[PDB]
């Protein structure tokens, strides 16, 4: 039993993180096969931060203006190509620690691992979610662009984000590794912000649902609620509103615990309503919204305690 | 900025996890050199757990009463002995991955990371705190004992837990690596309650410095204290005296953000007495307390290992 935030073994990213440098500037990369993939603002210089014109500085760099060094080797670039805001260089020698691994673009309200990196080299790992606002609430200091976020389900590394930037309120935003952004953001220092974030509903469900499977039921009521008036009261508090979609996925835990996904619906608008009063639900005092349904049945036994 | 509860890079102890059998029963050993450590437990039977003669079950043992997997590799057992509450498999292959290690035993208030494994596959890693009461708030499931718990400086792995058992309660008790427990605990099927737990103050104050670095700063305040006058308070209210290697300890961070110790001690007494009258520190609405001062610095400072 217990119930904590838990990030995937980073071991298999650890063995694939280099340091790039070009110019003044050294920041991660991540070395798959005979590719490093890293963000292209990597050949900016300080006027090139406003308006940068990616194609134009990248025809004017040779291969061995990139200094790429896996622990105390120099991996020699032998080509170079861009794919929208992720750079890629061609290197002589394939990462023999390559893992079983693909790429995948996720969608707000999931979760994964990320591996803080620094120089190349590992600093911390944590659980993160992408936000409703496409931003993620990370923990990065400068040096740590091209630190990657990915899921390991069964023996396969899953990449799904790379770090780019901090916006002015301290969040995070990047792209997937094919180097699309996630959300409405741009790899230039013009004016940007990000949009007013909201709670992930059916992630506070699951959580809920995970309490009861640990033996808590002080927050349950005799209610329940409509989907539609679930979501006038739930806006009204910067909740997202819950699809059919949403109570579809949480089937499962309603099934095992034998709660009613609308039933749950009324204690969480009770919750919103009337605060925790002193009490705290898995060692938090705030309604936690980072951990997935899926997070919480791989987390939990499958057996309920009543 | 940003802060995130954030353990420790994993690898250097994944590549030292294998499965261990004895009878019925598999759980987690950890391969150094050529030696295996697991739970002395792993040779009782659900009778022999009521009350263990643990001498006679493993006089009774032999080597190839253990099977020991690392992946899909059979490693052969050619010795057994028992150190405390830790049975030592010595095997005839060095683990190759073996990193540079030494075994450590922490004290309440520090923290680690463990890595949650799974007949001998990793399968989650999260930072804890040893609670003042000698328990860890983990998260364990049937087949997680002999999971380990570890800190890196620099290269070398530290390896200060091993997963024995849960309490009534929920927490979790285990023993350091040369098999000794964490707290008044045994290895047998009996009746067993933790201590009433405290609160890490220390761990606390070193929190309220890292919310102060990624700006948030609502709860300073132009007062400041004595050692004895908040002891006297943090006391009544279960929290862990504050001694004065804390203070010492915590000085980094007081010079870095212009916020001395018993001014910040100040804040965390008005906290105490009133509340947070609605308000969050770094996204929670409780006082955390499994954030070190080291981990603070390292956390804000981008130490890599
Ligand atoms: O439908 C999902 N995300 C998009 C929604 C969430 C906020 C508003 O739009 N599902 C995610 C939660 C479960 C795993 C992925
Ligand atoms: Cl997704």
């Amino acid at each position: 039993s217990g119930f904590r935030k838990m990030a995937f073994p980073s071991g298999k990213v650890e063995g694939c993180m280099v340091q790039v440098t070009c110019g003044t500037t050294t920041l991660n990369g991540l070395w798959l096969d005979d590719v490093v993939y890293c963000p292209r603002h990597v050949i900016c210089t300080s006027e090139d931060m406003l308006n940068p014109n990616y194609e134009d500085l990248l025809i004017r760099k040779s291969n061995h203006n990139f200094l790429v060094q896996a622990g105390n080797v120099q991996l020699r670039v032998i080509g170079h190509s861009m794919q929208n805001c992720v750079l890629k260089l061609k290197v002589d020698t394939a990462n023999p620690k390559t893992p079983k691994y693909k790429f995948v673009r996720i969608q707000p309200g999931q979760t994964f691992s990320v591996l803080a990196c620094y120089n190349g080299s590992p600093s911390g790992v944590y659980q993160c979610a992408m936000r409703p606002n496409f931003t993620i609430k990370g923990s990065f200091l400068n040096g740590s662009c091209g630190s990657v976020g990915f899921n390991i389900d069964y023996d396969c590394v899953s990449f799904c984000y790379m770090h780019h930037m901090e916006l002015p309120t301290g969040v995070h935003a990047g792209t997937d590794l094919e180097g699309n952004f996630y959300g409405p953001f741009v790899d230039r220092q013009t004016a940007q912000a990000a949009g007013t974030d909201t709670t992930i509903t059916v992630n506070v469900l699951a959580w809920l649902y995970a309490a009861v499977i640990n033996g808590d039921r002080w927050f349950l009521n005799r209610f329940t609620t409509t989907l539609n008036d679930f979501n006038l009261v739930a806006m009204k508090y910067n909740y997202e509103p819950l699809t059919q979609d949403h109570v579809d996925i949480l089937g499962p835990l309603s099934a095992q615990t034998g709660i009613a996904v609308l039933d749950m619906c009324a204690s969480l608008k009770e919750l919103l309503q009337n605060g925790m009063n002193g009490r705290t639900i898995l060692g938090s005092a705030l309604l936690e919204d980072e951990f997935t349904p899926f997070d919480v049945v791989r987390q939990c036994s499958g057996v309920t305690f009543q």
